[PDB]
């Protein structure tokens, strides 16, 4: 194979230079699935890899796993692979009051609450999306009428304590991170998920272009346990838009 | 006055609602100058206001002064006043090799290289541009067929040693500081300037609008001084430029 | 399911309390077929697990994926299921001249070069393993006539730059990593791996028991190109150690 | 000119060796008023320098501008412009319960609450006054009998958030400075203002003297609205202590 | 004299590859006292030395002083004059309720919370012990049948406010200080101390061995007035134990 | 004894509020005997204590131990005994060509370079030393036709690394710390000791007065071993002055 992790050999990307990289490697066939010539390349570890044609264009799909971390990899293989463009897609849970299940939330740049992003830029460089990327996104999700929240998410390393959830084995939160939500709802954030600060600020400080588009699934402002169905329809609506996206970006 | 430094009363806005920005107070009568029925409001300090009319709508420009501190003041005043959008149109030096003398950037983010950010948002939260005012700088400066960067800016809150100038009184630059200019030219940072880094996250952080053009002066990179015309053409058309953009955001 | 992510019940460990956490799903069926009544529980995303008895109590392997984030959660979801016990087996490259290929690495504390270690005590609390696992550990390896260090080791959250390899996209490895890796060696610093800054410090500031071992299959000092059997003879050393370890702590 | 910013060159200095640099333009006039052969030079932004002489001996006054940025450009064009001593005035409010409207304070060193500063030298450099500076300071504000206090100021790069005012547009302060204030005001910090640490710091860690007085118009523990002759007064009573201590440093 | 401090020269010490490093000048004597050929050799400022023999080895005891500063110059010294191994004895209080008078702890790693473990190995780097040295103290506890817990201690530069003692002068701690016994506490942490965090850093990041046990004299969670004997019982007990783990080292 | 570490009454300081505070127990003799009626207190760990008495008052000379820790200690507890003023005498090596061999440096404030003063201000917070001991200090020094430097010392947690020496047992210094004399001696800072960080900052911060002199033994730009008369002549020379201080504090 031609790199450490993917298990991926340049001549089966077929000259792709855009992938779309979910976390979930269960995600990968689903997204692969609304283009043509769908095909598994690969499955090691949390990377989950297919090839599809877009327009008569190579496009390769490709999970991540959870963290920047596995992220870090998944990038820098698929660089090393010819990848000048990532998209990133996922299902989130909002934190302010005014987003409700099922909106769509394209993300600026994020707050850098992971390690990895330190390993690319010192703290004070910003996790910002690529322009083109994020313009893709926001009309995409205009052109099937998804009602569309354009602003900064807070990228967690952790699920738990990170994100000030406190139904866990221990309960508590370090000093650190207890009372951050509330800070970070103040300054009008949308969301916490775990992959964006990696993602955006290897891409943005290594001249890969990269962007982000999630489809809210709970609000923990006003929190109901969410339906299967409705998670199924704003999974494949946000897959959806970052489908078209990718379009505009070829 | 209803505010401590800007010498402004809420009725001398006329229910405006957009600020432009400059940082030079003598840039303020200019930009003022290229809209409808100007009226100079005031002058104290560093800060120079102006009133106009664009396309029939009250509109300010405000002059910020160099660097966050009197930035932070400014937008405050404005904003207790009403100003809702700010945006700010400066020249600049580019540091890359790519982009010309007579280009404009326009910034998504910045690297917080200034005290005043903190003092609104921890050093992990993104110094990011609002995306409509993002996304009207750069229309108008297509509208114009400008050469139009886009990409990310390093904020300093200093001319000399924050931007690795050496031809100073001691020629020293610290520690910290010494060699970063070639960190942010390997990370794809544009230009350098002294107030983006406290004006986008004041604005990110607290609900309002911030966007950033500018127009290149000089490159370090390959550096000729500049004539004045050049100079002035620039500032020109960087100004014609963030008064089509206040056009689409009023 | 009984957690978010593993996709388990508490009955599915049938009174289980310690795990074996490799990092990669496919080491999960290798580590459970060496124990007794191996039975694969699930798999979902980057968690991999099995159930299986030794000296006549359950004993579950469950894989945490690449990095502190996914550990984080694996930890998190089968504390929740009452692993009180996580020993990590992997192989790893040594950084120092005097181990060899072959050797194993018993990791006493780690070098918290992550962030999701943060999320559960700040930065000055030492990434610390269990005295009674690291203890089994090393009797386990003397037991089957292993040459075995014990000693720090530095755990990032990239393969990349964050343990400067060069041979990459950008060839850049960023200000605060690049001449890391000497330093490290410097002091005496064994190996790079990516899980166990987050397991030591997650499990010592939470009351669980922690700890880890590892193969040498490189040595980045007198760098050899390792062949598969070599891989799989010092995979199934570790493998044989962790598992006599985990006797002992049962 | 012979620098970027200030609009002077050499010549006009006609030797001065020492610069009064309050941060207002206004009060520039103000301050050249009390010496002989006052003469306007220039006003370019937030710099207004005028000429005087001082016992026939040239000294500029120059005004900085509010904040470290616009400070650190007055300091550095006015010592290659052969500037050695840089005495700071201001007006100020107290934060201590002893100190009253109409007292001076002389600053021995800062709180560094700015950006600036650590272009210079990293944080824990002391933001420290010359004892030369600070001495005439002192003996200048005896002569003319003010009640003096000799102490630590705080020096912060907003008038807002940073001295925790709430009555503000947000209304809200961030975490980090969130009662910051009790702290400084236990640790017997005297008032806040915002060039010191930026001025303090740059002179001590480039070979030049540097020293700040200020006027009290408020104490904030015991909060009156000033009185507009009162302020006046304090103002020319902090401007002839400053002038003193310029003659002494001749 | 062969080093700068402690007065001794090589010959000096016989030999002695291992010394025993009480904080108390006034415990060295007692700890030389129980092996054979007990000499003074030195009395400057805080280091006391005494050479004694150990089954006809010598083996040093040199009092470091309070603190990682009087703490690293004394390891360095001794280094240059031989001592490969470093055994802290102390009598200390814990912090946890099942904690009682008279236990003995021997600490993995410590918190922190000092100064000078930073002018070895920045921060990241984990405080840990040496394995050999930490088993020696087990084992050698269980040869007297010590009660004995083993775990982290946090290693603090004060006293008072760092251990967040209130009976003072001043009776505050700042900020960063002020609550941050409950989180060591909430994480498992054993008791305080003052010169581990120096030890066991500069130790294991310069290839000595050091490991550290003390003796509990008061709990303050149910805190008593500690009475004469049992102290110097307990003094006795981790004295001996601290012997005992020398013998084996040797 | 009413104090925990430093073994003295209340009443044997016969009123006295006033410590001449060297960092060795041996010095305080020499210091007390230079006043009258000079009794020894005491004498546990680094802490020496004489009272004697000038111009009629009883004042104390009290030893710290090297380093922040011990010093925290006993300016703590002189503190509950009712010391209002501390005053460090040593002797030190200097870093500046300018600089000789038996000059007298007087602190104005030091580069925090310690622990222990962060266990009372956050670093931001000056070291400064107090005015009137200042004062009372070069005049003193000018009082004896001293050469005397008024300026910034490096308050170091440790002699060998933080001073980059390299002559030790490793030969190496820690990334952080090598090249970092060279910054200091860049800053004009003076000389480097061990103990100033701390007192002046917890003195500042806390209502108490603190100021230091101490005399030159060595310059490291052009370094000559000291013979010893000169070392007795510049101690007691630095050791006049510190008395002479005390007479103006009384
Ligand atoms: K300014
Ligand atoms: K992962
Ligand atoms: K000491």
């Amino acid at each position: 194979s031609d790199v450490f992790h993917l298990g991926l050999t340049k001549n089966d990307l077929q000259g792709a230079q855009l992938a779309i990289v979910p976390g979930d490697p269960e995600r990968v066939e689903k997204i692969a699935a609304l283009m043509d010539k769908p095909v598994k390349l690969a499955s090691h570890r949390e990377f989950t890899t297919w090839r599809a044609e877009l327009d008569g264009k190579p496009v390769i799909v490709c999970s991540t796993g959870i963290g920047g971390p596995s992220t870090s990899i998944a990038v820098e293989e698929l660089a090393q692979l010819g990848i000048r463009t990532f998209l990133r897609i996922g299902t989130t849970g909002a934190i302010q009051p005014h987003i409700n299940v099922g909106d769509v939330l394209v993300t600026t740049a994020s707050v850098r609450l992971d390690g990895a992003s330190l390993h690319f830029a010192p703290l004070e460089f910003p996790a910002v999306a690529d322009f083109e990327c994020t313009t893709a996104l926001v009309e995409a999700a205009k052109s099937i009428g998804a009602t569309t929240h354009v602003g900064v998410t807070a990228s967690s390393d952790t699920f738990y304590p990170g994100q000030e959830r406190y139904d866990t084995y221990s309960g508590r939160v370090v000093r650190h991170f207890k009372g951050s939500m509330e800070e970070w709802q103040a300054m009008g954030v949308m969301n916490y998920e775990m992959e964006s600060a990696t993602l955006l600020t290897m891409c943005a400080s290594q001249g890969l272009r990269a962007g982000m588009v999630a489809g809210v699934i709970v609000n923990r402002t006003q929190q109901e346990i969410p339906n299967a169905e409705t998670m199924k329809q704003t999974e494949s609506h946000a897959v959806k838009i970052v489908v078209e996206a990718a379009r505009r970006l070829l």
